[PDB]
């Protein structure tokens, strides 16, 4: 199932600390000290990790911040539920603790809908999204693909469910290398063990899959997701979505679509790709964004 033929397993830069409602919050910053910086969002079970191999394509033209969410990458791990409501709470604080002003978003699963929550609510300081295997309304388990669906079924019930993402770390073991067409390595995955060691620091891991809008349910996330998709449809805010095949959360039909019903919208194949595309082809999806950003000021 994964094919294999350099994707760089390395992580060279240095750590940054912020205190966000009293925790420390660690994020990448590279490039220029000034101007409009590009804000790199992860989701699950990623952190800045996930965008070590797209950050140098950027970081010779624009400032690069690269935050690890709260309970994720090298950030504190306070004593939270880790609904997506704590993210937002937590995102939004750090961006005004950097003093951030206009950005560029750059986002993926669940910081997609962090991303574009914040956009919704921040249209003025929005200068271009690229985003990619993003966060829309599900309506239906049949439109879950099936190589996926009993296993996320398990995982958004609170026995089994915790049983596997809590206990036995099968988002991590198990969900992380199946969302990577090519086989990621010992030293990439260890990277990615690292915050969640412990099962007691896996409740993020848990309270994710539990709040994807998928046949209604969480309500709440439902209408949020459904008010930045309507946004989206509506605002002629610079987009660049990168898509894969099959892809997962973005098929290429959806893909299509969204290139017709996205205002301003470019879109960019990166070839095969299931979720976590950042993994399969980072060098087109850096150079793509470098290419794409001269474009949107100046
Ligand atoms: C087929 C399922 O797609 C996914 C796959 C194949 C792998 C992973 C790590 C994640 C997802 C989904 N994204 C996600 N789950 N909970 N929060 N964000
Ligand atoms: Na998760
Ligand atoms: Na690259």
């Amino acid at each position: 199932h994964h094919h294999h033929h350099e994707i760089g397993t390395g992580f060279p830069f240095d750590p940054h600390y912020v205190e966000v409602l009293g925790e420390r919050m660690h994020y990448v910053d590279v490039g220029p000290r000034d101007g409009t910086p590009v804000l790199f969002l992860h989701g699950n079970p990623t952190s800045s990790y996930l965008w070590r191999n797209i950050i140098p394509h950027v970081a010779p033209s624009h400032r690069c911040i690269a935050p690890d969410l709260i309970g994720m990458g090298k950030s504190d791990k306070p004593d939270l539920d880790y609904f997506f409501d704590d993210h937002v709470r937590y995102l939004d604080a750090f961006i005004e603790a950097l003093g951030l002003e206009e950005v560029v978003l750059v986002i993926h699963d669940w910081g997609s809908a962090l991303g574009f929550h914040w956009a919704k609510r921040n249209p003025e300081r929005v200068k271009g999204i690229a985003c990619m295997e993003f966060i829309r309304p599900i309506p239906t388990w049949d439109e879950w693909p099936e190589f996926a669906r009993e296993t996320f079924q398990a995982f958004r019930t609170a026995d089994v469910g915790r049983e596997l993402i809590i206990d036995q770390n099968a988002f991590i073991e198990g969900a992380l290398p199946m969302g990577v067409v090519r086989p990621l390595t010992e030293v990439e995955m260890d990277h990615y063990r690292e915050p969640f060691l412990k099962p007691v620091d896996r409740e993020p891991l848990w309270r994710l899959p539990n709040e994807l809008p998928i046949a209604g349910e969480p309500a709440n996330i439902v209408a949020l997701v459904e008010a930045y998709m309507n946004w989206l449809h509506q605002s002629p805010v610079p987009k660049l979505l990168f898509w894969g095949t099959p892809g997962v959360l973005i098929p290429p039909a959806e893909a299509a679509r969204l290139a017709e019903s996205l205002p301003n919208c470019k879109t960019v194949d990166i070839g095969p790709g299931l979720f976590l595309l950042q993994e399969d082809n980072p060098d087109l999806i850096g150079s793509e964004i470098a290419r794409w950003l001269p474009g949107l000021a100046g």
